[PDB]
């Protein structure tokens, strides 16, 4: 099966490995996730944080054909499972100096949800992409503006989590995959850069 393919020693993620729009399983309900975690699970989890590694680095991106991401869900690697991996750099100064901290958001999730919210809404001035979506796709994907999470990480330790701004967006993007929700989704039909007032519009 899939799983057994991506949780070989010797073997990266890569593109290959990323299904694509119109693929039944990115519109499933991935199936919670039972603790204590099986090997197999706890590996996928390990590789995805790796590839978010590897997409990050522009020498292993260049290497093994990736695109950038800050997050990975595993239906989108044909795993209709609810595990996703969110890794976001913080930036270097204008001086070059690294960032105190080099990640702001560096997790792998299991069965992670939002609990409760902001009633105030944000979206990326950018919009959103998609490993799985090969098009270009204009448009505010209009999200929560802050979210609080629930999720446990691999030992099966329960973790709570209030987040804002652009992690709160990461999150909230690959939680939608495990629901079988597409960023497109969220993009108003009509008017794709259309603004309700006090929509936060994220730089
Ligand atoms: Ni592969
Ligand atoms: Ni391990
Ligand atoms: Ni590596
Ligand atoms: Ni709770
Ligand atoms: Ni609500
Ligand atoms: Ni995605
Ligand atoms: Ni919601
Ligand atoms: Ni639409």
């Amino acid at each position: 099966a899939a799983i057994d393919k991506l949780v070989k020693a010797s073997h990266l993620i890569d593109m290959n490995d990323i299904i694509r729009e119109g693929n039944p399983t990115l519109r499933k309900v991935a199936e919670e996730v039972t603790f204590p975690l099986s090997e197999k699970e706890e590996i996928l989890g390990e590789k995805m944080m790796q590839f978010l590694k590897h997409s990050q680095d522009p020498i292993m991106a260049e290497k093994l054909g990736l695109r950038g991401g800050v997050g990975l869900a595993a239906p989108q690697l044909d795993i209709s499972k609810r595990i996703i991996a969110v890794l976001v750099p913080n930036v270097e100064d204008a001086q070059g100096n690294p960032p105190k901290e080099a990640y702001s958001l560096q997790e792998v999730m299991y069965n992670p949800k939002v609990v409760s919210h902001s009633v105030q809404d944000a979206a990326l001035s950018d919009g959103e992409g998609c490993l799985s979506v090969d098009r270009e796709v204009p448009g505010y994907v209009v999200r929560h503006a802050r979210v609080t999470i629930e999720y446990f990480d691999k030992t099966g330790e329960k973790h709570r989590l209030k987040l804002k701004g652009y992690n709160s967006i990461v999150v909230q993007h690959e939680i939608d995959h495990i629901d079988g929700i597409m960023f497109y989704d969220r993009i108003n039909e009509k008017n794709p850069f259309a603004v309700k007032e006090g929509l936060l519009i994220l730089e």
